[PDB]
C-alpha cells in the first residue's frame, strides 16, 4: 500500500493547537488499526532545541534514541503509541546546515544552490525517511501561512503534493474564527483570507479545522465551504475544550476520519476511541483533590514543564484524584523562606541547569523530607535531595555539584572525569540521552511501583552522582533504589524514614501516557493523596 | 486653510468598530474647536438603504433632509453636532447607477467607462463634496480590506491621497488583535497581514487603531510598529468598554488628535472633553433602577432599534435612572398572551412595516393602557395604540391599518388617497420622509415636555391617521397632541386617563444625543421611575 | 450529456489573444462535431459598445439580432458557424443596471444587495443562459487576473465550477512568456506570478497558453508545469503566427483537444481541419497582388475597421489575389489633395459618424468614380457616394446629410422623419440594427454577386437615403441596385459608367468568413485585380 500524507498547516495566528489537532486526528487514524506516524517541521534556525532556554521554547522533548525535539513530540506520544525518534523532527537550520555541507564539499557539482531545488528537495527527502513504511504521515507545518519563514516547507509540500498525487495527498489547514462579544457572532473573514494566501503559495486545502472558543455553527462552516473551494463535510469545528484528550472524539463525530479514509481509499474498521473514553470519564470524575507544589527556576513559562504537568494529571486519571499543581518560583524559597511551601500535600522538584533557584531547591527538598511531605526529585530534582541529605545527615558541609560550586570539598555531584573525594583524591561522551536500562534494588518503593527488576527511561543530563562520596551519604541512611552502565552510575535515591520520597536522574514525564499513565507519577500521587487525608 | 482628510478602513473582520472610532475621535477634533464631518462609503449595491430590512444591516436612519441612510450616521449625530445630510452617505449602488445614467445619454463622449477611471472619479467626486469646507473630513470605508467590494473605494482614496498630499491625508486602519486563552496572550499576526493586504492595495497606513476585548500591551503596539512601516505613538490600543462615551478619552489619552493634528499642522488647543466625562459620570452614578419592555417585529438583531435603545439609555442619563431594556417579540404576546408584559415598569412599540406581530403591539398598548403601565408608540407604535383604542374603546370592532387588511371596515390608519369612514364615503409623494415641523396642543404632556408651541422631529412613513375617522376616537376619551402640515395631519395622540401614554408618528430617536437627550424620552424613563416608586 | 464550460483567462497583460485563442479552440471542437459556443465577459461599465467610438476598444460588431457586441464576437463568427446573439456578450454595467433595476422595485425583499451573492448570481445566469444546450461553451473573460474589474467574474466561473463540478469545468489561462534580448531566453516568471495570482482568488488553472515572439521550448514548459500544478502536457505553447487561421492546427499538434475532451468525457472523432488547411494554402499560394486604399477617420487604431481588414483579406483567399491594405485618413484627402490617393488599385470607404474627415470621403469618392478606381462604400461609405453624386453630377450644390449640415438645400441623407425636398416639401426607432432582408434590382453587378433575388445583411445606422431627392439623381445617371422594408429605402446604389462602384447601408463585413468569404468582397478584390492588370 502506497504511503499517504496529511500536510497540516495553521492560518490566522499561532498558538492555534495545530500539534493537538494533529495528534488527536493520528489518535483517531490508530484507533482503526492504521499504521500511523506524525512529523514536525519547524522554522527556527537552531539546528535543534538542544541549545535552546526552556523560558523561551518550552520543554525541550527527549525521543527513544536521545534526540532533543519540539515539546510537540510529546503531544504525539500520548495520542499515538508509534515511538518518536530523530527523523520525527527537524528545523529550517538543520536543513541549511546539511546542503551548506553537501555545498562546501562539492556533492553539487558547482551547480547554483537554490530554495527550489536544493532546499526543497532537503525538506522533501527528510518527509519522506520519516513517512515511509507507514499508512498515513501527518506532517504538521510550524509558523503561520502568510510569514515569510515557513515557505520553503510549503513549496517544499505543494511539490510533493503533485509528485505524489492527490490520491495520497490532503492538505489540512487550521484557522481561528473569533468570536466578536458586541454582535455576538464568531467570524469566517479570517478564515476566507487565510485559505486565499495558502492558495496563493499554491496549496488548495481539502480540509478546514476552524478552531473558536465555542463550536462553529452550520452556517459559518457552510460560508467558509462557499468561498474556500472545499466541501461542507471537510469544514470540521474545533471548539476550546477543558480537556484535549476529548478532541479525538469530537473530530470522529464530524466524520473527520472518514473523509480521509475515503480519499485514501482506506477500508478499515470504525474508530475505537473506549480508552479516550475512560480517560474523559476519569478526569470528569475524581473524588478527592491534592495540591501538588512544583517548585523550579522556569514557572514563568509553564510550558517549560509540559511532560511533568501532564504526567501529575495522569498519575490524577488512575488514582482518581484531582491534581491542583502549584507552580513555585524555587529563588521564592530562598527570598521568602518555607512558609510558601505551606498546604501542599506534596512537592515535586523538576530538571533545570544553572545554579540560579537551585539553593531554593535545595531547600525545599530538605522541608519536604523533614516535613514527611511527598517529594519527587526529576533529575536536578534529585540532585538537590543528595545534596540536601549530604549537608543536613550525613554532616558533608557546604556539599553542591561541580555545575554550581565546581572547587567545593564534598562535589556529591559532578562530571565521571571530575569526580574527587574530600581529600581532592581521584580513581586510578558526557552527555547522557535517550532510553536507558536501569537496574531496581529489591525492596526499593521504585521496585515495588514499576512492579519489575529493571526499566528503560529517558536521560537528558551529564552531571552524576560522585561514586567517591556515595558510601558515606549511604552509611547517614540514605538509599539507593537504581544503578545502569559498568561505571555503576546512580539513577534513583529513596529516603527510606519517609511515606513517599522518590528521586530519580531519567525523565519519567516522557514516557507516560493519559491512557497508560506511569508507576511513579501514580505512586507520587496516590502518597498526595494519602498525606491530604491524614491532615 | 485646505480640507484635511483621515480615510478609517478596517481590516480582519467587519463588526469591528469602525462608526464608532471614526465617530469617536470626530468628537475629540470638534472639542478642539475644529470643523469637522464625517461620511461613510457603503459597498452594498443598493441605491440607498430604503428598500432594506432592519433584521439585515440594522436600523435605517433618517437625516434632517429626509435621506435614508447607514446607521453610523446615527453614531455621527449622537458624537458630533455637524447635522448629516444624503452627501454623508453614499452606496456602490449610488456610484453605478449615477456613472450608468451619465454613460447611457452619453455625458463620456464615447469613451470605454471603466472602474478606473470612471468609477474612482464618482467616488472621489462624492467625497470631496461631502468634504465641503471642513477642516478635518473623516472617511469611513464600509467592508474589509482584502474583499472585492471595497476595492473602489480603497483606489479612489489611494488616488486622493497622492493628488490632495500627504501633509492633508492620513489612513487610519482598524485591525482584530484577538485573545488566545490557551496561550494567555493577544496576537498581532492578523494585524502584520491585514497591512500588507492593505499595502498590496497601495495604501500604507499611518495610523492603527487595535481592537481587542482588552488593552493592547507595549511589546504587543512595538511588535505592530515594527512590521507594519508604522511608528510606535501611532498604534493606539481600543479596548472592548462597557461604554463607547468613553473612548473619545481613552483615544486622547494614547496622544491621536495630537498626533492628527501635527501631521495636518492644525494649531488648536487641547481637547475639552468635559461634556464626555459628564456623561460618562451620569451613567456611572445611577439613583434608581427601572425595567422597560421593548415589543417589536425585529428583536432578532437588536441594532434594528440602535437609535430607540440609545434614546432610552439618554432618558436614564437625564433622569439618574439605570434602564434594563427587555427585548420582547410581538409575536410571543400573540402565542403566550399578556403574561410576559409582566414585571415592566414601561412599555415602548418602535417602527415597523408588515402585519407580522401587528395584533401582538395591540395587545400590547391595550396592556399598557388598561393597567395604566407607561408607554411610548413611535410610528407603528402610535397606529396600534390608535387601533387598540378604536376597537376597545370607541367600539370600532376590527379597526386596522389598510395596510394590514386593505378592506377593514374601520380604517383608522391608510394612506391620505384610501381616507374612507365606515359606510365607504370620502373626502373633496404619500411617503413622508425628515424633518418636519409639528403644531402642539396646549393641554397636553407634549407641549410641557418640549416646553414649546412647535417641534421638529424626522418621519419616515406614508400611513397616515384617518382624519374621516378620527372624531369619533376624539368623542370616546383619545386626545390629539401634535397636527402637521395644510392636511392636518395627525402627529402626536395622548390617553389622558393614565399616568404617560403618550404616541407618535415621527421618530424622536433620531434627534436624541447623550450630551443634549431628548425631552419625550426623558419625561418616558421620569415616569417608568414614577411607576416603579408607585409599585 | 451536461454542458461543460471552459473559462478563459488572461493575465501578466492584455492584448494577449484571449478572442483568437478562444475562437481558434472552438473550431476545433466544431471540427470534432461537437456542438460548441462562446461568449465574452467584458469588465467595462458601458451597458454596451453602443455608445462607444470606434478609436477606443476597436469597431463595434453587429449580431443578427441586431446586439452592438465586442468584436471578439466577430472572431467567434468567423472561427464557428454557430450565430452569435445577445447573450453572447455581456458587460459589468449590464450586470449592475440588470442588479440595480431589480433591487429598486424590491425583487430582493428587503435584503442588502451584495457583490456576492446578488453581482455573481446575475453573472451565473447569464453564463447558463448563454451555455444553453451547447456541448462545449468557452467563456472568455475581458481583462487581466489581478485587476480590480474582472473580480466578480472571476468569483462568479470559481462558484461555478464548483457547483457544476470540475467533470464539466475547466480553467484555460493564457499568459505572456517575454523574449530578453540580452539573455537570448523567454521568461517563464510573469507566468509563475500571474498563476499564483488567480489562484488568491481561489482559481486553479487546468490548463496554461503561453503567449510569445516563439514557441515556448519544452524546459520552460516544464519549469512553467512545475510551480502551476500543471501538468506538462496542459502547458501548451502558441507563438506569434503569419496567420491565425493556423492556430487551431497548431493547438491541435500539442493534444488540447485531446485533454479537454478526455477532462469531459467527449468521446468524438479527431479533429478535420482540412477548411482551416484550405484558407491557409490559399493565403500562402496568390497568384497576383493588389494595393487597396481604405480611406476612413478612425485609421489611428486599425480594428476600428477590424471586420472590414478580415473581409478584403478573405476577398484575396477566392480571387487568389494578395490585397496590400493602404490604412488613409480622409481628413490628409482635405489637407494634402486626391495626390495621396495615386497608386491604388481599389479604394473602400467604410461607415462612421460625424462631420470630421468626411468632405474627404466625399472627394474620394469623385475620385474613384471619375478615375474608373473599383469603389465599395459602406453606411458612410455609400452617404459620400450619393453626396458625390449629387453634387458632381445631378447638379445639386452643397448636398449633404442632416447629421453634418442640417439646414442644406439637398439633404440627400437625413433621418426618415427629416425628409424634406430642395423647396421644404415633405411627405404625408429610427436606428436600424441587426440582419434585414434586402430586395436585390433584376440588372445590378450585386444581383450577379450574389446570385439570388433576396439577401439579408446587417445595420447599424439612422440616417437614410431620401426618397424625395432620389428621382433627381436616378435621372442623372445613379443606378438603385437594392431596397428594403414598406418605406423602400435604398440599400444598394451602382454607378453604371464604371468598371466597379457599390456601395450599400448593410455592414456586409459582419457576414463575411474566411471558409466562406463574401460575395460583394469577392467581387470588389476581382475588379482591384482586373484594374491592376489593365493598368
Ligand atoms: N481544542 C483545544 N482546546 C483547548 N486548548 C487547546 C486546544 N487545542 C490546543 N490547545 C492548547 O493550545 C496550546 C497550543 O496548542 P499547540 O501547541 O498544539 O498549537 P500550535 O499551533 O502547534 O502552536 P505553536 O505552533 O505556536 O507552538 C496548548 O496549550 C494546547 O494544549
Ligand atoms: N471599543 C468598543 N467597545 C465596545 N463596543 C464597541 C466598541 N467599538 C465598537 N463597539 C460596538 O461594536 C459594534 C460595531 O461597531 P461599529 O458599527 O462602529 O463597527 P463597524 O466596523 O462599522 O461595523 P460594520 O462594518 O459591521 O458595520 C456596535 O455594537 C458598537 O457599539
Ligand atoms: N497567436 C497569435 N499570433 C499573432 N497575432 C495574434 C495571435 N493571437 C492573437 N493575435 C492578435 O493579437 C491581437 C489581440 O488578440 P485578441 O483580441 O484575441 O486578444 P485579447 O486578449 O482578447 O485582447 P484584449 O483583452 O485587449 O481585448 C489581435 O490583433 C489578434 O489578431
Ligand atoms: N471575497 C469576498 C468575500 C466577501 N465579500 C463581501 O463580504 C460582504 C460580507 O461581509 P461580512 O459580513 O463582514 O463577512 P462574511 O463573509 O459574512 O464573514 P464573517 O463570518 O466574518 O462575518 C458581502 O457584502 C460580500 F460582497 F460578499 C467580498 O467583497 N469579497
Ligand atoms: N513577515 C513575517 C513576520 C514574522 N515571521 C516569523 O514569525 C515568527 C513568530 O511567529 P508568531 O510568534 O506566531 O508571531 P508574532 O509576530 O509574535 O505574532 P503574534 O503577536 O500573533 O504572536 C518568527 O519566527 C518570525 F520569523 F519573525 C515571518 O516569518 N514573516
Ligand atoms: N516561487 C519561487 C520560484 C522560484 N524561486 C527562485 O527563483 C530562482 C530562479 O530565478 P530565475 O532564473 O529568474 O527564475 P526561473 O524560475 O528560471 O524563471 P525564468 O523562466 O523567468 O527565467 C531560483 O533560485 C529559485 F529559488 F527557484 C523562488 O525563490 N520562489
Ligand atoms: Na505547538
Ligand atoms: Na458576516
Ligand atoms: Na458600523
Ligand atoms: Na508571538
Ligand atoms: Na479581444
Ligand atoms: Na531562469
Amino acid at each position: 500500500m502506497t504511503t499517504n500524507y496529511i500536510f497540516v498547516t495553521g492560518g490566522v495566528v499561532s498558538s492555534l493547537g495545530k500539534g493537538i489537532a494533529a495528534a488527536s486526528l493520528a489518535a483517531i487514524l490508530e484507533a482503526r488499526g492504521l499504521n500511523v506516524t506524525i512529523m514536525k517541521l519547524d522554522p527556527y534556525i537552531n539546528v535543534d532545541p538542544g541549545t535552546m532556554s526552556p523560558i523561551q521554547h518550552g520543554e525541550v522533548f527527549v525521543t527513544e534514541d536521545g534526540a532533543e525535539t519540539d515539546l510537540d513530540l510529546g503531544h504525539y506520544e500520548r495520542f499515538i503509541r508509534t515511538k518518536m525518534s530523530r527523523r520525527n523532527n527537524f528545523t529550517t537550520g538543520r536543513i541549511y546546515s546539511d546542503v551548506l555541507r553537501k555545498e562546501r564539499r562539492g556533492d553539487y557539482l558547482g551547480a547554483t544552490v537554490q530554495v527550489i531545488p536544493h532546499i526543497t528537495n532537503a525538506i522533501k527527502e527528510r518527509v519522506l525517511e520519516g513517512g515511509e513504511g507507514h499508512d498515513v504521515v501527518l506532517v504538521e507545518i510550524g509558523g503561520t501561512v502568510g510569514d515569510i519563514e515557513s515557505l520553503p516547507f510549503l513549496e517544499a509540500i505543494r511539490q510533493m503534493a503533485v509528485e505524489i498525487g492527490r490520491e495520497h495527498t490532503l492538505f489540512m489547514h487550521l484557522t481561528l474564527v473569533p468570536y466578536m462579544a458586541a454582535s455576538g457572532e464568531v467570524k469566517t473573514k479570517p478564515t476566507q483570507h487565510s485559505v486565499k494566501e495558502l492558495l496563493s503559495i499554491g496549496i488548495q486545502p481539502d480540509i478546514l479545522i476552524c478552531r473558536s472558543d465555542r463550536a462553529v455553527p452550520a452556517n459559518e462552516r457552510a460560508k467558509i465551504a462557499l468561498f474556500c473551494n472545499v466541501p461542507e463535510k471537510a469544514v470540521i469545528s474545533l471548539k476550546d475544550v477543558d480537556s484535549i484528550y476529548k478532541i479525538p472524539g469530537l473530530l470522529k463525530s464530524q466524520g473527520l476520519d472518514d473523509y480521509i479514509c475515503k480519499r485514501f481509499s482506506l477500508n478499515c474498521p470504525e474508530a475505537n476511541l473506549s480508552e479516550w473514553e475512560q480517560v474523559i470519564f476519569e478526569e470528569a470524575n475524581p473524588v478527592s483533590e491534592v495540591t501538588i507544589g512544583m517548585v523550579g527556576k522556569y514557572i514563568e513559562l509553564p510550558d517549560a514543564y509540559k511532560s511533568v504537568i501532564e504526567a501529575l494529571k495522569h498519575g490524577g486519571l488512575k488514582n482518581r484524584v484531582s491534581v491542583n499543581i502549584k507552580l513555585i518560583d524555587s529563588q521564592d524559597v530562598e527570598t521568602r523562606g518555607v512558609e510558601i511551601l505551606k498546604g501542599l500535600d506534596a512537592i515535586l522538584v523538576p530538571g533545570g541547569f544553572g545554579y540560579r533557584g537551585v539553593e531554593g531547591m535545595i531547600t525545599t527538598a530538605r522541608f519536604a523530607r523533614e516535613n514527611n511531605i511527598p517529594y519527587l526529585g526529576i533529575c536536578l530534582g534529585m540532585q538537590v535531595a543528595l545534596i540536601d541529605y549530604a549537608r543536613h545527615v550525613a554532616n558533608m558541609e557546604n556539599a553542591n555539584s561541580t555545575e554550581f560550586v565546581p572547587d567545593c570539598k564534598y562535589p556529591v555531584v559532578a562530571l565521571i572525569t571530575e569526580w574527587r573525594d574530600e581529600n581532592g583524591n581521584v580513581e586510578v561522551g558526557t552527555m547522557r540521552l535517550g532510553a536507558q536500562q536501569c537496574q531496581l534494588v529489591d525492596d526499593s518503593l521504585v521496585r515495588q511501583l514499576y512492579n519489575a527488576p529493571t526499566i528503560v527511561e529517558r536521560h537528558r543530563h551529564r552531571y552524576e552522582v560522585n561514586n567517591m562520596l556515595l558510601k558515606q551519604i549511604e552509611d547517614a541512611g540514605l538509599r539507593v533504589a537504581g544503578r545502569s552502565g559498568d561505571d555503576q552510575l546512580v539513577e534513583i535515591i529513596e529516603v527510606p524514614n519517609h511515606p513517599w520520597f522518590v528521586a530519580c536522574q531519567f525523565h519519567p514525564e516522557f514516557t507516560s501516557t493519559p491512557r497508560d499513565g506511569h508507576p511513579l507519577f501514580a505512586g507520587f500521587v496516590k502518597a498526595a493523596s494519602e498525606f491530604q487525608k491524614r491532615q
